[PDB]
């Protein structure tokens, strides 16, 4: 649309100028009218060019985010379409795109059939497609997770669109004002002295808005160029976990572990580290415990072997890789060790991570109980008088 | 090691490509304005207004351009670390994953993805484990003061 | 220090060795003596 409008306007301008190229003095007053009309025509041509460059910049930024945005959106849309079948154009489709879902999935599955109904999948999609897409409870949980991810992606796309709309409004405003002053100067309505006074006034206005414009522009740079996080991704700022809710040009709505709505200025975040849980790979975990310094090494070896067997017998929660280490020895009374393990998921699922950590702690406590490991304080002697 | 070197080379190539894109953009715009001025299509008054507008734009992008340029200086001239090398920043070990003109992806001991601005790192010490020689270790223990020598 | 796992394992082995060595040498630590008088 932008290029069509630009070509139409340029063609009209050249047709008019070529037709009016004749040097005929119809009337002294008509010359001023023609000059004003051509000045307005060139001013609107400049405005159209400014609009074209604005939309070009907006589109390039939108596509820079949209590579990943539309990749995720297309994945979610394909998953949702497959689920529904079992039960640009891409941007519009993405924009258009629980207990009820679980009930629907259960109804589709054959009664008293925990495993996924192969016949139902075959009748709805090829066997290879069904296998690639792929317990009734597990299937329902996966469907719910997919729906939640699709909803989060849609919300993130809506937030990005709102931010882009705000930036577009700001850019449009500035380009209207600049083209208006361009037209006013081109019409030479006012004299030069007042023009210079207005130039000085604009300089003073810029000197006044120095801080605000600088902060806003660096906020745009941080939001777009850096792109450290997206909507729906949990992040740690100043060592405290915080969940992103909505992003603006100067305000970023955050939700803490206790659903605390915090407005964090974008400019400040540009000077602080940002950690993203969603983009990070499988995360680790550390458990701290202490045991008596006098325990035989055989007990330590048995504890390590039992920890290894417990970790390997539950691959769904912890990876086989693990390590048992000793931090330091103080007073040779208690030994400081930490158990390192890798979770099968990230830190985004705070509840699941906490439950798994609690289960691991209870298991470690039981294991220490069976091994008969006790800790005693330093002996103390008392002499009576 | 070969895979890590290949990944580091790819990251450096991507950073160089981003810098090349930025430089190309600026040179296109400067040559476009050069051509427009050389064709004297517009008058001088509007030319001066555009010059003032460009001055205002520079005064607005002061902070961002300064930060970006010092980030390039830090990435290239200083060259304190490469991809795949573990480094300690603010006393905490951190592993470099990918380097950009303004963002540096880092992985902590717990695979924590942290985006550290390049400008901030220019004012903090950086320690590189990969380039350092064989490292030492300290073990702390205490024993009774009355033990014979 | 790049190989964090290997470094930690070696440090743990060294700590266990030091603990064993102290055990064989019969080295013990005792707190400051304390006197108590009854009324």
């Amino acid at each position: 649309k932008s290029v069509q409008v630009f070509i139409w306007l340029c063609l009209i301008l050249v047709a008019w100028i070529l037709l009016f190229n004749h040097d005929v003095k119809r009337s002294p007053a008509a010359t001023k009218v023609l000059k004003c009309i051509t000045r307005t025509l060139i001013s609107i041509l400049t405005g159209a060019f400014f609009w074209l460059v604005k939309t070009l910049l907006l589109k390039i930024l939108a596509a820079n985010f949209n590579v990943n945005n539309f990749f995720d959106r297309i994945q979610d849309s394909v998953f949702h379409q497959y689920v529904l079948q079992t039960l640009a154009w891409t941007m519009r489709v993405l924009m258009e795109a629980l207990a009820a879902a679980y009930h629907v999935f259960r109804n589709v599955a054959q009664p008293f059939f925990n495993y996924i109904e192969e016949e139902d999948l075959l009748r709805f999609m090829i066997k290879e497609e069904v296998d690639l897409v792929f317990t009734r409870k597990a299937f329902t949980e996966w469907v719910v997770k997919v729906y939640t991810s699709r909803r989060a992606l849609a919300h993130s796309l809506n937030d990005t669109k709102t931010a882009v709309k705000q930036l577009n409004k700001l850019v449009t405003a500035i380009l209207m004002v600049v083209t208006v002053v361009i037209w006013l100067l081109l019409l030479e309505v006012a004299t030069t002295k007042v023009l210079l006074f207005f130039s000085t006034q604009l300089v003073a206005l810029a000197f006044i808005i120095v801080s605000t414009c600088k902060n806003l522009f660096e906020s745009i740079v941080f939001v777009f160029v850096m792109h450290p996080y997206d909507v729906g991704d949990r992040c740690v700022v100043d060592g405290v976990a915080m969940l992103v809710e909505e992003m603006n040009l100067l305000t970023t709505v955050f939700l803490k572990l206790n659903n605390e709505k915090v407005y964090y200025p974008n400019a400040v975040l540009a000077t602080k580290p940002i950690s993203n849980y969603f983009r990070s790979p499988n995360m680790g975990e550390t458990v701290e415990f202490s045991i008596s310094f006098s325990t035989p090494v055989s007990k330590i070896a048995h504890l390590k072997e039992r920890i290894a067997e417990y970790l390997e017998q539950n691959p769904q929660h912890w990876a086989p890789v693990h390590s048992v280490v000793v931090k330091e020895i103080e007073n040779m009374n208690k030994l400081k060790m930490a158990l390192y393990s890798d979770h099968t998921i990230t830190f985004q699922e705070n509840r699941e991570r906490n439950l798994r950590r609690t289960e691991l702690s209870l298991a470690i406590k039981r294991m220490l109980e069976d091994l008969h490991i006790d800790y005693t304080l330093l002996p103390q002697d008392i002499n009576l008088t």
